[PDB]
């Protein structure tokens, strides 16, 4: 189900990378009663965060521990979590980092079955989420993690739901109120693609967060990249929309994005294809 791993238990090595919500280590950790070695990834998360207790975060763990049965190939699983002053998150080491990264450091070699899959991968997961009520709150390129790269997960799902920012990936109600739901998601899920659709190009690049709520209500929404045909930006644009209800749902996202894979030169326009 997931493990409450004692300081023992887990060792630290490099810091695969550090933010301003705490540290990413690679790492070995070994469970309570068992002679395996395992490769994990230790997000280390800052103090004085959360204002809830370390019992009322552990019991909360458990309930996002749930989503890991049945489980599915798009959604992380958290092999355990340490309490001590700071929350440390353990999973399994994801060697090829996130997909952001993996999509600026291969932006020309990236065609478009792997890039319209990806979407379809992303859908996949996120919908689970949706069957489980699991509201993610920060889907981003960054988020979304490679095992494979043509098998890719989501990660740090419900992590502000656990302890209570990107502006530029979060919809209008969330911006102004707060207010997180399964078709927000859909807007993050919006940007995303258009992340992938722009080899990790910033969403509203350079404009600063302050302006992008009042700078949407204006009707500006993302520029459609030059790779995406006009059947993808009506989908990108449709997750765009003021009413949450008015965006579409993850399962209609899995059936499009799937059905748009189906002949990619149709959909994607690039070099080497
Ligand atoms: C481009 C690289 C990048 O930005 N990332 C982000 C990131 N996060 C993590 C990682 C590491 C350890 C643990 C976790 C998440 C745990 C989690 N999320 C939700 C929940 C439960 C429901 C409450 O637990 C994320 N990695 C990472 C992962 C694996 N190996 C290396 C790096 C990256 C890469």
């Amino acid at each position: 189900l997931l493990r409450i791993l004692k300081e023992t238990e887990f060792k630290k090595i490099k810091v695969l990378g550090s933010g301003a919500f705490g540290t990413v280590y690679k790492g070995l950790w070994i469970p309570e009663g068992e002679k395996v070695k395992i490769p994990v990834a230790i997000k280390e998360l800052r103090e004085a965060t959360s204002p809830k207790a370390n019992k009322e975060i552990l019991d909360e763990a458990y309930v996002m521990a749930s989503v890991d049965n049945p489980g599915n190939p798009h959604v992380c699983r958290l092999l355990g979590i340490c309490l001590t002053s700071t929350v440390q998150l353990i999973t399994q080491l994801m060697p090829f980092g996130c997909l952001l990264d993996y999509v600026r450091e291969h932006k020309d070699n990236i065609g478009s079955q792997y890039l319209l899959n990806w979407c379809v991968q992303i859908a996949k997961g996120m919908n689970y989420l949706e069957d489980r009520r699991l509201v993610h709150r920060d889907l981003a390129a960054r988020n979304v993690l490679v095992k494979t790269p043509q098998h890719v997960k989501i990660t740090d799902f419900g992590l502000a739901k656990l302890l209570g920012v990107p502006i530029k990936w979060m919809a209008l109600e969330s911006i102004l109120h707060r207010i997180y739901t399964h078709q927000s998601d859909v807007w993050s899920y919006g940007v995303t693609v258009w992340e992938l659709m722009t080899f990790g190009s910033k969403p509203y690049d350079g404009i600063p967060a302050s302006e992008i709520s009042s700078i949407l209500e204006k009707g500006e929404r993302l520029p459609q990249p030059p790779i995406c045909t006009i059947d993808v930006y009506m989908i990108m644009r449709k997750c765009w929309m003021i009413d949450a209800d008015s965006r579409p749902k993850f399962r209609e996202l899995i059936i499009e994005f799937s059905k748009m894979a189906r002949d990619p030169q149709r959909y994607l326009v690039i070099q080497g294809d």
